[PDB]
DNA sequence: AGGTAGACCCGGAC
DNA sequence: GTCCGGGTCTACC
């Protein structure tokens, strides 16, 4: 999921488990555990504990328990759901936090591709992952002139900065390329070559896709472009899949 | 050290 | 049967 939807997940979840307190904690893929090194010492420290708060930072969860913080990241394809003990678990369930009444809140993901962390709640902002994240777009403290002072020092293209996680929390491929469109900037621009101008209007329209979020690039390749008629086109920048519109795009 | 490459994962696309 | 796609961290120069 992206942002707008780790928004929603945060939102969802929080009343259907705050306010639980922790009897056992499952873990089938040991490799999702990130922190603490040993998945025996993450699933021993967080039982007994209770749900307290969710919080969300970029496209992480931070789950709030007595003590400890989990930190929690789904990428593309990791499902979170709660439900019953007595009942057999989805396919690709990889972590079960068991509750003492009865409930479960279930990490699942096709690709097993998510990470947990745990730390004392006051450690956990300066600790990986969270510690170098970048501001939240929708937040005054991710601003143009923020924008412009990462622009300026370095040779990266625009795309890069962008999908730079210190620069700004939770903007991914998709957003990158579609907020690039709607500003009319080319992605593989150099960062310094933006003027003021291009630096503000990609500011806006950042906000405006996040705010907002039903595609003008991305995946279209070689369909018309939906603001001028242009076949969208596709190509390498920054190493990643990248969509754009040649006419539309400066 | 700024910035890219390696690493993780595997359904489905070539 | 090999490889893309995706995000975010650690490992290099
Ligand atoms: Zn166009």
């Amino acid at each position: 999921p992206e942002l707008p939807e780790v928004e929603t997940i945060r939102r969802t979840l929080l009343p259907l488990i705050v306010g639980k307190t922790i009897e056992d904690v499952r873990i089938f893929w040991p490799n999702i555990i990130r922190h603490p090194r040993d998945s025996e010492a993450f699933a021993a420290r967080m039982i007994g504990q209770t749900v307290r708060g969710l919080e969300r930072r970029g496209k992480f969860l931070k789950f709030l328990l007595d003590r400890d913080a989990l930190i929690s990241h789904l990428r593309m394809e990791g499902r979170y759901a709660v439900a019953s003990a007595l009942e057999p678990l989805e396919p690709h369930t990889h972590v079960v936090f068991c509750f003492t009444d009865g409930s479960e809140l279930r990490y699942r993901d096709v690709r097993k591709f998510g990470t947990m962390h745990v730390y004392a709640k006051e450690e956990a902002d300066r600790r990986p992952p969270l510690a170098e994240l970048g501001p939240e777009p929708l937040s005054p403290a991710f601003s143009p002139a923020v924008l412009a002072e990462r622009a300026v020092k370095t040779k990266r293209s625009v795309k890069a900065l962008l999908l730079d996680c210190t620069v700004v929390a939770g903007f991914g491929n998709i957003y990158v390329d579609e907020s690039l469109f709607r500003a009319g900037i080319l992605p593989g621009r150099p960062a310094a070559s933006l003027s003021s101008k291009e630096i503000e209007r990609l500011h806006e329209e950042m906000v405006a896709t996040i705010g907002e979020a039903h595609l003008y690039v991305y995946g279209r390749q070689g369909n018309p472009c939906k603001r001028c008629g242009t076949p969208i086109e596709k190509t390498v920048v920054a190493g990643r899949g990248t969509h754009y519109c040649p006419r539309c795009q400066r």
